[PDB]
């Protein structure tokens, strides 16, 4: 059937009776009233049964051996569905496929019923999810820590071509994967004041919110390792949230509990954009506060909570603990670690600081100013009074370090300050993370260089040893084996299965680049993938596409820096050229653009409306026929990505050079048989460097050209004046050609493009359409297109998150990865 | 061990491995980190496994046979713990006791870990729970319908002698008994307006709240019948509760969902008191609206949703459906049934009314005015516009019926109106229930007569056939076998086990009233029970009591009509007599008073403080010694009742004659070996009539004497003037003898007792202490006390809820009870 494992006789029979056990005892249903949703749950429960045994021994193991623990703090974990991924990592897919088949059910139909765990916005949240899988696969004693939002990223609905947002009630039917652990509930404090008495400061008169943990298993790939992702939920204490007496109402007091519990109610839907709301800050401290108590409790036991030097010596803390900060969101971990060590454990400042800097490491994901977290001091002052005091003290001592290093450099002093003066005083969270971490890394080579040359230049000059790079990567399990079994199978037919956990082996496919059968096969799976997607399209969304055309797809969050608009300009250009010479042959294209816009991002929502507006015109022009279709992919999310990426021919990574930190979707397309048209931005540089620039479609300005233009001054009018095709498009938008009933509908876009384009869309236009002509030329030659595809796939090995994690482990965490199978799952009951 | 069933070889082994399966696969724990709470859950899950098989066939059976369905609507269901009760009804107790023992655990210790399902206030909510058990035991196709509150009756804490209320988060750790059924979610409407168009009225522009059901199994006693209790939970739709666009905030929209969901957040803690708040009314319509759709859906299928006359003829509706109204709380079921039939199904008014009156029946539980539900018309007008219209129309036609029956009786017309004029117009819910129900019943003989003679006299004259009586009862399973196995065992030793489901057989115990061994045994179990309680007291609450003293206990909700105050006066009298003649012998007594006061009931909370105040003085007077102790039983609830009742010697049922509708605690004490001191009120009359007045301690005014006094005019001063002992007590309270630091602390109580005593406490004082002297005299003669106890127990058979339910079934629902064992639980999978 494929290498989805063995469909053993004993195990298919075992699976079947357990499926029935759950359908009866767990779901309390009988075959006669069971719906596909019930069947999905019986299977999910049956599959989950297979990893609890491994989950329990993995955790018991770490307790016995007591290795260095890796804690990955993130406010986002973009998990997606977890049924197939668990089957794949446990080598259960074929057995389950067989068993359900015998039960008379279609496993694929049941898989579609599982709701996505959308606890993420985009790139940052998915990275965390890929990292978790790789850390388990590499046998690291790692823990994912975050917030269990009851409402994840909103479900996007397109009404009249406009995005409509609606609550993502992913828990509505229950989550069979998580395990509530109410017995490990921890208290978290807010507000209060600081009392300075005799021997130390005291955080007093605080409001208490409880953090209840929920553990979700994270299985490694076929190694019997099941790590844990612990997600905190907010709960109100039953005392003060009722007991603070003297009138108000008993009923109202109980109803008011949903004020402390709102902390974990919903994920902020912002991608690369900072919103300084109090609710956000509370979520940030809530995950940090609860997680640290857990980390310290685990350490206090270790082998110190037995003997060792005997005396809670936190000197070995950094040798047993490593906490990685996914962006500055969990940055309060630094002053919170200090608060506990100093105020509670009573260590001296310097010893505590040494310990803190040694266990914390920070990861930066963007260079755009509006994405940077700068919290107003009055907020920190009211909500976390002691943390502000600790931050001021950290700043004081850090700046003294700078003064001592750069005598007389008074401007450098204000530039590096953690405290920003001006309208309102703010705390620069990124400066905080650099100061309190022993390592700071970028997510791609050029982004990491940019950090040292620009944004964090002063900090780099102060401590050059802190700055590193760790190029992002994706997990080949979910992003290849799971979503593209057809391609995984033909690769395995030639080079084996060891590449799934050693992606570098794909290089061996280079010797099949002239193999006639392979070329035919690589081409065949892509055709099969396109056919399946084209079908899904009509199934769930309804209104035909042509599977013989070039599948041009750009899927990511809607942003001005990602330039979906530049893509739009090209689409309109194609349309106008066809209308000029209708009877001329052009390569057919289905351009698919999908992604979510943050609810308050006006420009982004206007761009979604433009895309659907273009589709309304292009898709109903009889002269165009089936040569050009414009489709907007609704509700782009992880599970939808698993469907489009394998069916894509062209991947669009066209951000303005210097703006996309790394990107990971680009990697997803490369490993799945799509050719890439993009700018020398983020990881695109390392990808083209790996496949060879000849097998990549690079165009536009490089970082240097962008800066040259900025020195000069960017004037869009110049481009409008010298390019008639561009002029024609802008006047079409301006006159209502794409919006008849509302002719001035797109004035904001035109106005922006002409007067305030921060990402110079027009400057790359000419080279972009020129370059697009070149991919069309190559698509006309199926054999050469596929051969170039093979060159990309065979050379994508470097972009596996296993490589990324191995580097973090060695160069930052100080732990060694291991592909050693844990001692089976085998029963056991001590 | 006892007749807690057989501890079979095959089943104890089967239980044990399943206990381990759950501890591993369900709880995801290993013996080395498992706590008693984990052990309780493994057992609970193991026990629950035994009734799902029976649950599924019982429901499938009712679908095949299609009998008349009984729907018990109540806003309260006081369930308590459900682990032991399930073991008892499934004959699993000994096997589970053995198995856990072999596993090295104490089953009794694990049972104490289960949280009570306190979805009730007192008498009314517990009746519903006893009814459910009896309906299952008598094989009726009955369904319990209500609201799944996430916070039940508050946990009572005594601080400085004052009650403190704190949220009852009973779901904190999960509920292993319920089964969420999100697939049967139903919409409920609120607000909107009424459009009158061409062919009918339309309820439009409403706000939608979703009702998600949760089913809990209700097993009959050893007959393999497992009925269902469906509890609704409020959920917000993900559309409009987000989709009603045009600014406000995406985040705020999501946080605002907890506004529609507040509907099922908390139970109103009022006992026999009406609070006209909007939240209450919304809960009342919410349970009614969701339940009726479910009832009609089930009917539409039946055998009509196959063939029959073919044409949705609702003429057979009353032949297939019976809905019982537990008080006026679910009274909107009447106008809601009309709304659906008329507005949606399009039946003519008269046919719909006929159907409605024929399927609905109402139960009245109290005669005090402040307990009566009178909803302001402006509230109904805004929240349920169409229902108000239907109510006005019902009133119109009903009053025409009256005018026609009593020509010219203009006052009778205003008296009977469903609409009350005055300050604000109100709708009298009770009048609504009488008009739209084919039966109206009281809960005890005297209460039912009072309804006909007083409160509902006019309605009785109009339709005498509607009014009935159904004396309350309690379930002998939870209230005997479960809480007092020792007494159940010795009864079974002489007359067998058939009495558990045929309590009348206890009469056979009358022939052992002179049996020396039985008397010794009856006396022994009571002594063992007292010893166990006296121990629990020191275990969980701490500060000694004497098990040789007479256990004088009054446990019920704190009310002015229950007269805990009259009990207080007696306690103080005993104390004063001892202090007058210290070296005189008096029968030792431990008087225990327990119960909760509604949060806003000032007088009730003042009474709790008086009780603890008396204890502070009495319990620390060296001259009193161990002859008199005053203890306040904290957090009185179902599980605590199972502990005190079996250990009680004297039961206090001293409400003012004519105020306690029936009472059920009185019955609980009678079946468990306690003698009763009380007034000729409620069921006390039927109990004394059953045991013989010679075996009952009756005192005070009868209903007639109370009325005579009211004609005359009640003057408390007269009693104060002629009784020196009474005078001495009031001056003690007035001068601060019981409150030194705050001498005027009890001025409200004294003031009330002297000038506004609605329940004439002083009028019964003399006869009450005189009567108390008589029980002390009899306690001094152990043999005669026990013989009288045997006369009570042997004669309590009439007070089983099986008898009550059999009467409802025959005289109201039109169904026949059946003690037929359903065809085993046996596997099966169609
Ligand atoms: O005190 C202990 N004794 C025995 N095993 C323990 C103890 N603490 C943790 N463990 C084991 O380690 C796993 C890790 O628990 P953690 O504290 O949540 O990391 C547990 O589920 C147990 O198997
Ligand atoms: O349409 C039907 N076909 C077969 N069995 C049904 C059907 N509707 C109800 N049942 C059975 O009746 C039980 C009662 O379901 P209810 O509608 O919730 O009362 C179900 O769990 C099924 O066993
Ligand atoms: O590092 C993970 C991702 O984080 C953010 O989404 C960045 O915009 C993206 O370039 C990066 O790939
Ligand atoms: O009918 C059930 C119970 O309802 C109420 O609590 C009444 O006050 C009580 O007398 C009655 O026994």
């Amino acid at each position: 059937i494929s290498v989805r494992g063995l469909a053993g006789v004993e195990n298919v029979t075992e699976l079947k009776k357990n499926f029935n056990r759950h359908l009866h005892f767990t779901l309390v249903k009988d075959r006669n009233v069971a719906t596909p949703r019930d069947y999905y749950f019986a299977l999910a429960h049956t599959v989950r049964d297979h990893l609890v045994g491994r989950w329990i021994r993995t955790q018991q193991h770490y307790y016995e051996k007591d290795p260095k623990r890796i804690y990955y703090l993130s406010l986002e974990f973009y998990m997606g569905r977890t049924l197939q991924n668990t089957m794949v990592n446990l080598a259960l897919e074929n057995a389950c496929d067989e068993a359900t088949y015998q039960l008379g059910l279609d496993m694929e139909e049941l898989e579609e019923i599982e709701e996505d765990a959308g606890l993420g916005n985009g790139g940052l949240g998915r990275l965390a999810a890929c990292f978790l899988d790789s850390m388990a696969t590499l046998g690291l004693a790692a823990y994912g820590y975050g917030i269990r939002y009851e409402f994840g990223i909103f479900n996007q609905k397109i009404c009249g071509g406009w995005q409509m947002e609606e609550a993502d009630d992913w828990l509505r039917y229950g989550n069979p994967w998580e395990k509530a652990r109410p017995e490990f509930t921890l208290p978290v404090h807010f507000y209060g004041r600081v009392e300075h008495t005799s021997q130390g400061a005291k955080w007093v008169d605080t409001q208490v919110v409880l953090a209840m943990p929920y553990d979700t298993p994270v299985p490694g790939y076929r190694n019997n390792v099941v790590n844990t992702m612990r997600l905190w939920s907010a709960k109100a204490p039953n005392d003060f949230n009722l007991k603070d007496f003297n009138v108000g109402g008993y009923i109202q007091a109980v109803l008011d509990r949903n004020l402390a519990e709102n902390i974990s109610r919903v994920l902020y839907p912002n991608d690369n954009f900072f919103e300084g709301k109090e609710l956000r800050l509370k979520q940030e401290y809530f995950v940090v506060a609860a997680t640290l108590q857990d980390i310290i409790r685990r350490f206090k036991s270790s082998k110190f909570g037995c003997r060792d030097p005997v005396r809670t010596n936190f000197d070995a803390f950094p040798d047993k603990v490593a906490i990685q900060l996914n962006d500055t969101h969990p940055s309060l971990a630094i002053p919170e670690l200090m608060r506990v060590l100093v105020d509670l454990e009573r260590l001296d400042w310097d010893k505590a600081w040494e310990v803190t800097v040694k266990t914390c490491a920070y990861t930066n994901h963007t260079v755009i100013p509006e994405a940077l977290e700068r919290w107003p001091v009055h907020l920190l002052e009211t909500l976390l009074p002691r943390h502000l005091q600790i931050i001021y003290e950290i700043n004081q001592r850090f700046l003294n370090r700078v003064a001592a290093a750069f005598p007389g450099d008074v401007d450098r002093l204000r530039r590096m300050s953690l405290v920003e003066e001006g309208a309102v005083k703010r705390i620069n969270m990124a400066h905080l993370c650099i100061a309190g971490s022993h390592a700071v890394n970028g997510v791609a080579r050029i982004h990491s260089e940019i950090l040292k040359k620009t944004i964090f230049k002063d900090f780099y000059e102060l401590e050059p040893h802190k700055f590193q790079n760790k190029t992002n990567g994706i997990t080949p399990r979910r992003w290849l084996v799971l979503c593209n079994p057809g391609l995984a199978e033909i690769i395995a037919e030639r080079i084996g299965e060891e590449y799934i956990s050693d992606l570098d082996q794909l290089r061996k496919l280079l010797s099949y680049v002239d193999d006639e059968a392979f070329i035919r096969d690589v081409a065949k799976v892509k055709q099969e993938n396109k056919l399946k997607f084209a079908a899904y399209l009509e199934r769930e969304y309804k209104v035909h596409i042509n599977p013989n055309s070039l599948f041009d797809v750009q899927v990511k969050r809607i942003h001005e820096y990602k330039r979906q608009l530049l893509n739009c300009l090209h689409v309109i250009t194609l349309y106008n050229r066809i209308k000029k010479e209708p009877n001329k042959f052009v390569v057919p294209r289905t351009v698919m653009i999908g992604g979510k816009a943050a609810p308050g991002y006006h420009m982004a929502k206007m761009i979604i409306k433009l895309i659907t507006a273009i589709g309304d015109v292009v898709n109903h022009d009889p002269v165009v026929g089936d040569r050009l279709r414009v489709i907007f992919l609704e509700n782009y999310r992880v599970s939808l990505a698993e469907k489009v990426i394998p069916a894509a021919d062209l991947s669009e990574q066209i951000s303005t050079a210097g703006t996309e930190a790394s990107g990971t979707g680009n990697m997803k397309f490369m490993l799945n048989g799509a050719l890439t048209i993009g700018t020398m931005d983020g990881a695109n540089v390392e990808m083209a460097e790996e496949a060879g620039e000849e097998n990549f479609f690079i165009f536009g300005m490089r970082v240097e050209d962008v800066d040259r233009l900025d020195q000069r001054g960017y004037n869009a009018q110049e481009y409008y004046d010298r390019i008639p095709e561009l002029r024609q498009i802008i006047e079409q938008l301006s006159s209502g050609f794409f919006s008849p009933k509302q002719p001035d509908l797109f004035k904001d876009i035109v106005n922006m493009l002409m007067h305030h384009d921060r990402f110079k869309v027009f400057a790359d236009y000419e080279e972009y359409v020129k370059c697009q002509e070149r991919v069309s030329a190559l698509y006309k030659n199926p054999r050469e297109w596929t051969r170039m595809v093979i060159r990309n796939i065979a050379t994508s090995g470097k972009f596996s998150s296993d490589r990324t994690i191995a580097q973090y482990a060695r160069e930052i965490w100080g732990v060694e990865p291991s592909r050693q199978r844990l001692p089976a799952p085998d029963e056991k009951i001590p």
